[PDB]
């Protein structure tokens, strides 16, 4: 068994501590808007797409979740009038998710607070050099994990 | 509003993607042992404490969660005979979470596999320089988040 060295262990535990604490903190900061981070991430992905809409299978890939889990989540967001589903007449490759105007306005309301939170708890705490170096180091990890 | 620059946004999204994918993968690798990552984190904290026990209030602080959330998790682990709650005779009254013999054996069985997983999905994918850098860059973010 190759136990972690002191240097490896420290890096691993710092990563894990930041991951856990940051996820909690960002969720906490969205709570007053009645949104989960999962909700917010869908709003962002849709708003950055042409026509504010995406094929469900492409949205599933972008949010790294199963067809069935995304479907449940979209039903929840539909019930909150944030998104709607649309049929495709021309093929059988599935439904589109589309942002509603209420979804758009919700995004526009929350985004400034979310960006301020991301900055105060993370981005503004990193030197530009460390940000770049972190990104170059972590990109291949994302790639490995996406493949896995 | 100071919107994220392109460089900041790319880095931020890579951090999010890695945090999410890595948590999912490590949870998946623990599944054959019947353990969640929350379970495992408590096993680790207890096994690294003197006497393989910790005061519940210290354990809440160490895992950065509320008294009520920890309590629900400990109940689950107690039902699984991994930990016991005990008002241990002590000079300072207080409730302890105590690793059971089954907890300790479970830890000894699972730890080698978990370390192999942490290596294959993360640690063995990082150059020594990026490991040092991760640690130096992220420590102040962990500090900030703990202070919240
Ligand atoms: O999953 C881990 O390896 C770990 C390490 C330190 C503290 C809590 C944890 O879950
Ligand atoms: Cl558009
Ligand atoms: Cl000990
Ligand atoms: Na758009
Ligand atoms: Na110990």
């Amino acid at each position: 068994t190759r136990w972690l060295t002191d240097t490896e262990q420290c890096a691993w535990r710092t990563h894990l501590e930041v991951n856990r604490l940051l996820t909690h903190q960002l969720e906490k900061d969205l709570q007053p808007f009645g949104l989960t981070m999962n909700d917010y991430e869908i709003l962002v992905n849709l708003s950055e797409s042409e026509g504010d809409r995406m094929r469900m299978s492409d949205l599933a890939t972008a949010t790294m979740q199963s067809k069935s889990r995304l479907s449940h989540q979209i039903t929840r967001m539909e019930n909150a009038n944030l998104v709607r589903r649309e049929n495709c007449e021309s093929d059988r490759r599935g439904l589109f998710a589309v942002l509603t105007e209420h979804g758009l306005e919700t995004m526009r309301k929350v985004a400034p607070h979310h960006v301020a939170s991301v900055r105060r708890h993370f981005i503004d705490l990193l030197a530009p050099e460390d940000l770049t170096e972190l990104d170059k180091a972590l990109k291949p990890i994302a790639e490995h994990l996406r493949g896995q």
